[PDB]
């Protein structure tokens, strides 16, 4: 039984990053999505909890589906120039062991586009 929240993610007139606060818990996920241009380059930094991380996905494609283009690294950063114009998807999830202890996860995400 588990659960997607999606949060589209509009950045305010004249800026090009956002921070956003969430919070999921055991194996629910948060979709964060941001509709971008193939070119432009995407910083995603996730902070909070440790056990938080996150996948970023091209426009239609969905986890399971296809290969993420990016994911955290062990700073809990990406950064990559967008192959593709359209909707990105930013998976937040934590890891399985966690997942099944059912910890909660509080996290920022920070994203900008350039
Ligand atoms: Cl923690």
């Amino acid at each position: 039984a588990d659960k997607i929240t999606t949060v589209p993610v509009q950045f305010a007139k004249g800026a090009h990053s956002a921070q956003l606060k969430g919070s999921f818990t055991g194996y629910d996920t948060i979709h964060y999505t941001l509709v971008a241009k193939a070119g432009q380059t995407m910083t995603v930094k996730i902070g909070g909890s440790s056990n938080a991380n996150f996948n970023v996905f091209a426009p239609g494609a969905q986890p399971g589906q296809a290969e993420a283009i990016g994911r955290n690294d062990g700073d809990g950063q990406w950064q990559g120039a967008l192959p593709a114009s359209g909707k990105y998807l930013i998976q937040v999830y934590q890891m399985r062991a966690s997942a099944r202890r059912g910890e909660q996860v509080p996290h920022s995400l920070a994203v900008s586009i350039q």
